[PDB]
């Protein structure tokens, strides 16, 4: 009850304190032979967090802390086995009871108290973002069985108030995904969960549309640009996982991009959102396409969208902000290998009008970017902007290997970039073995 209040506490205490682990799923991991018991009282977890102190306050960093603990116990109870990177078997009797006995408590636990706990800690992004990895692994079925109506009404309200509040790209696409799991597992809930996630975009989409036209329209506020990007990047979140095409926003995405070229002055966040969300509108129009049985016209009016969009990336290599180019090549990478002659496999012939071959003003493009922000001169930052910068290499590299683009003076680069360790590599490798 309060016993194991102390010891939580004190458990929490232990991670952040000492450097002994690093990783929270590999402490619980760690601990979960020994202390399972203790590490599956929910309530006491839920109560520590939503309950306030007689005496000793939580301080926001334990807080944290222990929901991050929660959140690697709940999986680690729902998915009977360590977590990615302690993994190596079949699950006894009573361990694949246990599971389903766990599964059991923390759906119907969570379901009560996650809209609480997404209550109380609403404007903590980290925190909310944390708490919304839970309902994946939820027995969703329980909403209908425990006559749970008004907590799925109650979550869904919460995680409303969630994207309203917020634009980090982190809690948005966790709300995305949360919509995705609620949606598509159980056709009892699935009504009323379609039914308040198309109202929810739709307000967005008015929102987006009324402050497209601002912008456009209109010196250029503040409020305009705010409006703009908060709303668009609550959509292109969604965007991934939900099929927004029934709302045309490929077209005012469209707008802004190329309002950008023109007149050249599109903060660099809102460009870099318009074109991820025109790529998604794109691949949904094609996802469509390749299901249903086009006619020669379908064909005919994507193809005129991708060819006007390719063009849009393209020009947008040359603007001026590194992240938007990073993002234009991205794409063009992307989607030279899509609507490649491979989009022609599996039977799928009628599709020989979407198919692109990438001019050579274009190739040249694409290796210019190559030379100028993959092969560059010069903490935790630069680990992280060199693996990206290695996925820009290998999303080209794929262009490479089918002649996509001109695969020799794609080498040749790779040349001049490789000449060192041609040059002086056996005798610098030979020693570095000495020493
Ligand atoms: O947060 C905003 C507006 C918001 C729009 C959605 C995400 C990008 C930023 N502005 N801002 C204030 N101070 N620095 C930037």
């Amino acid at each position: 009850m309060s016993p194991n209040g102390n010891l939580i506490r004190m458990l929490v205490l232990f991670f952040l304190e000492s450097e002994l682990h690093e990783h929270a799923a590999y402490l619980v991991d760690s601990l979960w032979e020994s202390s399972q018991e203790l590490l599956k009282d929910w309530e006491c977890m839920t109560e520590l967090l939503l309950e306030e102190p007689v005496e000793e306050a939580m301080s926001d960093r334990q807080e944290s802390a222990l929901i991050e603990l929660m959140v690697c116990t709940i999986r680690q109870a729902a998915e009977a086995h360590p977590p990615v990177g302690r993994g190596t078997r079949v699950l006894t009797a009573k361990e694949r009871k246990t599971q389903i006995d766990d599964r059991n408590k923390l759906t119907e636990h969570f379901i009560i108290t996650l809209p609480m706990l997404l209550s109380k800690y609403s404007a903590d992004a980290e925190k909310v973002a944390n708490l919304l990895q839970i309902p994946q692994y939820f027995d969703l079925e329980i909403y209908s069985t425990g006559r749970m109506e008004k907590h799925l009404d109650a979550l869904l309200k919460q995680i409303k108030f969630v994207v309203e509040k917020h634009v980090e790209s982190d809690v948005l696409e966790a709300c995305s995904k949360t919509y995705s799991i609620l949606c598509s597992e159980e056709y009892t809930i699935q009504n009323r969960v379609d039914i308040a996630r198309s109202q929810l975009i739709d307000e967005f989409v008015d929102r987006f549309n009324h402050s497209v036209e601002d912008l456009l329209q209109e010196e250029a506020d503040d409020d305009d640009i705010y409006n703009v990007l908060s709303t668009l990047k609550r959509l292109t979140s969604f965007h991934n996982a939900h099929d927004l095409t029934k709302w045309d926003l490929f077209g005012n995405c469209y707008r802004l991009l190329k309002t950008g070229i023109e007149h050249g002055a599109m903060p660099e966040q809102i460009v870099v959102q318009a074109l991820q969300c025109s790529h998604y509108s794109i691949l949904w129009q094609l996802v469509k396409i390749t299901d249903g049985s086009p006619s020669k016209e379908d064909l005919l009016v994507l193809r005129k969208t991708v060819k006007s969009f390719l063009a849009v990336c393209q020009q947008c290599l040359s603007n001026v902000n590194t992240p938007v180019k990073e993002q234009a090549f991205m794409l063009l990478c992307d989607l030279l290998m899509i609507f490649s002659h491979q989009l022609m496999t599996g039977g799928r012939e009628g599709l020989q009008p979407l198919v692109f071959n990438p001019d050579t003003g274009l190739q040249s493009e694409l290796l210019s970017f190559v030379m100028d922000h993959v092969f560059i001169d010069q903490e935790a930052n630069k680990i992280e902007a060199l693996h990206k910068r290695r996925n820009l290499l290998a999303a080209f590299s794929k262009l490479i290997i089918y002649d996509i683009v001109d695969m020799h003076a794609a080498a040749d680069i790779f040349k001049h970039y490789m000449k060192y360790y041609n040059d002086y590599g056996d005798i610098i490798k030979e020693t570095l073995s000495k020493t």
